[PDB]
């Protein structure tokens, strides 16, 4: 049915997802062990979330008897200097999963699947919506400043999103 | 680390990678059934994997309240190719048995170094593990009752389907 | 308002809608008459389906304030070899409906008739999702096999697919 | 089971009626780009109203093993010079559509098919009473004119009609 | 994030969108004082619409953290001949507005910004609709005719429309 | 013929356009707020600029059921670029208290002519701009009283996101 571009490609998004969800959880267990768990629960629900969108594209290829082929999922990092640094961190990282999903898009319009193209719509927009969303954290923490008892009142921050976004 | 033993520590993280491999086992085995026309199967393994995965996460969680850090390391890549309904299941069969050893080796391990309060979470987790051993067994069992000679293929899948709902 | 191209493809487009449900109701007749009154509903229903798709046009035609042209319907085959048979045409008629589909798309999309490619979106899906349904069927059955009380067993499953899509 | 003949008169009801209906969606699109959308509504319902007649003829068939033979359906008129030429077409059309069930009465009272002959009394009633009903709004048409304001009073009238079927 | 180019033509819409509503406002006093006051309200409604359209354009520049760059408004038209020339003048300002919304679709298309194409998918669809409306409008008017008690028609046919749309 | 002297409609006109200036006014400092991560007094300010708009339609409505014509000027671009969180809120008192200025005018001129009903009309709007302009000078004190320090702008933001939410 589909091409075999677009299939690849899909199969490699659900491989970006899981190893973002992995990311996350590293992030997570990070913050935990750092005093800082707002930022850790927040962390753990986004990689949660993560898993799931890796789980509506495996839906979307099985029902469209497309076998999924599914290839090692890389470490991820470990070690981080900050609260700061991980969230700059995880900003550039939703920016190249909102590049990775685009890309999936072109070769929609190109090869005209415009079936896989409407499907991808809802994708994008949640894409969009989480890239602002760390951007708007990552502000919040800077305009706080790590000088003191701002890492407290940045995780407390965080924390107050985490709660409003179950 | 400062609460529990280097041991412990190391065979929850093991424990942790296993555990995520072995969802996409299931989630590889998954869509082999789909796109051989076996959508009760299908399903049945995609939710088996889905919940594989969140026994990941409850260790991590376990690990994370306890300060310890989490170190996950690469999942490899599951096996794509399988001959057939009954062969996926001996194989998950024989995956389950192995996954029940891990547990217990941990348990063991607790017991050993006497951190009781992990042998008491642990507790959930080898039960949950000891009936998907068990349910895995009598999947088999039955299928292998009806036979795959004729329309035994659809009836094992319906089946199967028939247990995959009864587990929401 | 809309571009003499695009009219035509849209009228085009009822006319094979409203000729397909004729095919529907042709087939749908054949399983009745043959004892195959799950396969029979299923058709006669997705028939009304396809004669709502024509109408949803006719209605969008209308409001632009462009006239419908409806010309002949052609009559429909009635001769059919069997339950296998009927769906492999069934799906070999869904893959030309999609494609006729993408075509109104494809034009849209040079044109820039932004509007139009609009609302075709859930038609495209719609369609998508519809031409899946008749593979899966026609797995379905070639799983169960002819042989035996395959026949029955494969309409009680087409039965308990029409039941459920109401 | 049933009689050759009634069966032929079946199948050719059925024509009549789906072509019907088509002849009413281009009377119906002919209102509305005339900017008589309240006329164009009335027709349209009329139209779905039609193929639903047809609807109730297939399933008797097929409840009755009757293979159901579709033929073409004709090219529907497109051109039409008013108002009131189009009510007088489509009484006019009534009128023979009144006589064809009459005449598929009339055979089932003299071969005794007396179970398909009380199967038709909801249809002959049923198909009174649209007769009559454009004769009415044809009358109402009239009396109102197209002196002034008539057009618009008409449609207006006709609205109120199609709003007090559905 | 979004390129200099886009953010400049949503600026660019937002400015169209302000001034459009002045303009609708100008229509709505004029409708006003001379007895029309269904015109009136209509206008003034569609007026307050337009000024909800820049509002959420400059939400949308907001969350995308894009400095929002409000021009001067000119002042719109005051003089107008009739209630026919104000909703042709409107239909003809209608139609500008599709096409820059469009021009902005085609842009985000060719830079591929596919979220801020997402997003604009209910723009379109709000002005085609908007356009049809005043099309609509128009053409009932024509309907009914300047002559003997046209104006207060036609007016009470507006006034009917404003109210079922609130 | 109209009801109101030629007077009283030049400044209700007048006024009109100030309101509507205002709304873009507040605009552009929402969005500077915005962009330097301030969404509390963005919000404020966004919101303000709605109710500001919502002034000049009320009176536009009132000058259509007195069947008088409304000329709506040009309205000038609003400042873009500001300072900081304490220099929008000064700018924007001022602005404030220069149109409350212009509605006592009003009404200075409604008094003068006698337009009682007029002066009738315009006693809620009095009323409200007085109150928008306490609130103001309020929002102000607090930020001068919190000091934009180091965690000051933070919750200074904060504080006024706290008033936004609760004026709905």
């Amino acid at each position: 049915m589909l091409s075999k571009d677009i299939i690849k490609l899909l199969n490699e998004q659900v491989n970006k997802e899981m190893n973002s969800s992995n990311l996350y959880m590293s992030m997570s267990s990070w913050c935990y062990t750092h005093s800082l768990d707002g930022a850790g629960l927040f962390l753990f629900d986004h990689a949660a979330e993560e898993y799931e969108h890796a789980k509506k594209l495996i839906v979307f290829l099985n029902e469209n008897n497309v076998p999924v082929q599914l290839t090692s999922i890389s470490a991820p990092e470990h070690k981080f200097e900050g609260l700061t640094q991980i969230f700059q961190k995880a900003y550039e990282h939703e920016q190249h999963i909102s590049e990775s999903i685009n890309n999936i898009v072109d070769h929609a319009i190109k090869s005209k699947d415009h079936a896989t193209f409407n499907f991808l719509q809802w994708y994008v927009s949640e894409q969009h919506e989480e890239e602002v969303l760390f951007k708007d954290i990552l502000d919040k923490i800077e305009l706080i400043g790590n000088e003191n008892h701002g890492l407290y009142l940045a995780d407390q921050y965080v924390k107050g999103i985490a709660k409003s976004r179950k």
